[PDB]
């Protein structure tokens, strides 16, 4: 019975990112998702939705892939689990590691360590960074630089890396070793700065932070190539070249957080290849399995890996492991997911349909009175709604313009997320999305945007 | 080809808890696990082993459960994934939450929050603890008391909770808010103390810590009912009653870490019921799914849940979520795992065969010159090897007596783990293990123990 399921839900299920009281009282209504196929999901009332967010930037090959279900099933039958401690493996996790390195990761990458979430992967990253510096005899070189509006997970250390205040409030974050530099969002740059000047500004602010803290105290810089949960914010022209030069100069490791950008999302293998980023370490999750099973990766470069090997020679085995590191069913899901990405050339589809997505959104919304900025890269896009387009004056947050546009689209059967800490409607459709489906999506969103504009303008 | 798989393994797979250099060079040989049934696994050379450790205290229903494979498959086909953000669900995760609370958790438990690892679950715990005190206007009440030899995960915050130095080395742990009190190991008590005196000693040491730090600065006490990775250390008689009274007196929350003890391991539903522990919060993983899929739980009591609800009323939705929180295939695995535990009464089997395990080990090893102590509870057991049994003098660690006994048993087809930071052979067999299999296990270990005794005595 549905009523009983919702009652049990309210009574006993603690959801992620859900108003605890309102959910439990029934004021925030529950929804049960019962199925999905391609880019469409179905709920408990039999309503069907076009999921223009692919879950949470993650159902990249689309819904209802029996090919992935079968691969999971065959592994679960043969050997659902053994540990990978003390050199133990399955054939699946070995094959996945070689495939990730050979076919998806940028040059200079060597090893992969496995977890289950982007959050646990970035936890592993910080442990590796501190280990690296300790074994090199640099005990002070431990601080991590992140960026405002960055998203790097929902833990204590990883939530500190995150630069969005909802992940800090009442959790005593950020910890002292995590510092944040500027959100490289050209649209909101100081008034009348060219793109080039804004990049110079970003560089100078990073230099200033490094001078305040001491380069000798800073171990790493973590960043998403394009910021996801922070609002689909692409880097300015020249940003990655300029930032990389600063980091090289001060001997600061670069972590590319590819949890959203990885595995074809931008129309390249990862954001790193897309922007010519040469990181020392890389975090992956989401599109690694298209969410068919939970799996995360830390991709270790040659430079860091050699220090890890030397660390082991001097100090014995590194004290790091998760019970389910390398989980066989999750590895199997990943392998089938990569087969599909490769066989259907979804990276190429993401480039083609992604450019179509950008073009259509600019046509529909580039002159719309509600829309301050249309932005995106490959198969990520967003509309940011603003009260004064020219002066870049936001709406009063209490007005909930982003959530309102999202809720209106949802009434008409499109899921596009109201992004946090702003009035931003985000798009992250499956990489199998067609040009026709883009038009259908944009059409429904157009009506949603007009409707809210009628209310608030 | 196997040779090529091992080459790829060495080149590209970073294992948990594995000597990085020695593994990569081939000095630490790899092993591929290809299958398994009941309590037995098979490797790449076709050797078969009795796994007396159930992976890592987790393959509780045994290997090769096609029933669990089928349930995983049916969910993966219907809907492998959607998020559970903003009140979204599957029927599977709702059913699991009601079943955990109604049929497994002790009295007073209300809600379950889902992750993928015991480590991410204890990360969630600490966030909950800090949130709880912040919303109550107690900003200074944040320190966490753990115990020496405790095992609570492998992150930065969770590795700090862990009381074993390998998880701290070169990671700058423990963090400042984590403090550690005594390992309640009666065998190693101050010389000549009765069990009751040792409990009083534990209480006084906890009181002393609380006085040093200030009760008003201490938020929680985390503990495993029986310590797992720290060496299978059962609490002394009266310990849990005495400690709980201290914590209640000082208004310190109690987190029962049931990652190993949960779901029948001790012959009770959880360690909490086994020892009459009434915790405020509970961590579960491992036996929740019998490792068939990665899933963890944070079970929130009524007292903490009420404050979470009030927090949401005043401050909006809590900033906490993992992408894969409530993952449908993992929920489905858990449901099938619980069906099996219940239908085959494996809790009862664990009680019966577990008592048999303790009896047989005491008969075989209670007078053995190599063995300082035989200990265990239900389906956890251990032998600790000591140079002087009466004086409780350990072997020189360089002698590697624990690892040597483990390696000898492994040659004869039994997997029993050499536990960290000591000479301890641990046992955590699947809950389907029979009395006859116990005898077989003990017999092989007997030979291994004799062989090493011949070398070192
Ligand atoms: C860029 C980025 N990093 C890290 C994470 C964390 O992933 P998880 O939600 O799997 O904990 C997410 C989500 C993300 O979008
Ligand atoms: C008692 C206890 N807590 C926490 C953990 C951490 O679990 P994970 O290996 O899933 O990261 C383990 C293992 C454990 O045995």
């Amino acid at each position: 019975s549905l009523d009983q399921l919702f009652e049990e839900d309210r009574a006993h299920f603690m959801h992620p990112s859900t108003h605890a009281h309102d959910h439990a009282s029934g004021a925030l209504p529950g929804k049960i998702v019962t199925g999905g196929k391609g880019i469409r999901i179905e709920d408990h009332q039999g309503r069907e939705y076009i999921d223009a967010f692919a879950g949470l930037y993650c159902v990249n090959i689309g819904y209802g892939r029996t090919e992935v279900a079968d691969a999971i099933y065959e592994q679960a039958k043969q050997l659902a689990y053994y540990h990978t401690y003390v050199g133990h493996s399955t054939d699946a996790i070995i094959e996945l590691s070689s495939r990730i390195i050979r076919d998806w990761a940028p040059a200079g990458m060597k090893k992969v360590y496995y977890g289950m979430s982007g959050s646990d992967a970035n936890e592993t990253q910080i442990k590796i960074v501190w280990y690296y510096n300790n074994v090199l005899g640099r005990p002070n070189k431990k601080k991590i630089i992140s960026r405002e509006r960055g998203y790097h997970g929902s833990g204590i250390v990883t939530g500190s890396l995150t630069g969005l205040p909802s992940f800090h409030q009442h959790f005593d974050l950020p910890i002292d070793r995590v510092k944040h530099t500027v959100c490289p969002h050209w649209y909101k740059a100081p008034a009348g700065m060219s793109e080039a000047q804004f990049v110079a500004y970003c560089v100078e602010e990073l230099e200033k932070l490094i001078a305040r803290e001491g380069a000798d105290t800073i171990a790493a810089f973590i960043a998403e190539p394009v910021m996801g949960t922070g609002g689909i914010i692409a880097p300015p022209q020249g940003y990655w070249e300029a930032i990389q030069a600063v980091l090289r100069k001060h001997d600061i490791l670069l972590i590319s957080d590819e949890v959203v950008c990885g595995f074809g999302r931008l129309g390249s293998k990862m954001g790193a290849q897309h922007y010519g980023i040469k990181p020392d370490l890389i975090t992956v999750a989401k599109g690694l399995t298209s969410a068919y099973a939970p799996l995360s990766g830390v991709i270790v470069g040659e430079k860091v890996w050699d220090v890890i090997e030397k660390g082991s020679q001097e100090h014995g085995p590194m004290g790091h492991g998760w019970t389910y590191s390398g989980h066989p069913i999750c590895a199997a899901a990943a392998l089938a997911n990569l087969d599909i990405l490769e066989r259907e050339n979804l990276t190429g589809n993401a480039a083609d349909v992604g450019a179509y997505l950008q073009q259509r959104l600019h046509e529909a919304f580039g002159a719309h009175p509600l829309v301050g900025e249309v932005r995106g890269v490959g198969m990520l896009a967003a509309l940011e709604f603003m009260a004064d387009k020219d002066a870049r004056t936001p709406f009063d947050p209490a007005l909930k313009v982003g959530p309102k546009v999202s809720a209106a689209a949802l009434e008409d059967g499109v899921i596009a997320r109201a992004m946090p800490h702003g009035d931003i409607l985000g798009f992250a459709p499956p990489l199998v999305t067609t040009r026709a489906e883009v038009d259908e999506i944009v059409g429904i969103v157009k009506q949603a945007v007009d409707e809210v504009a009628d209310e608030v303008l």
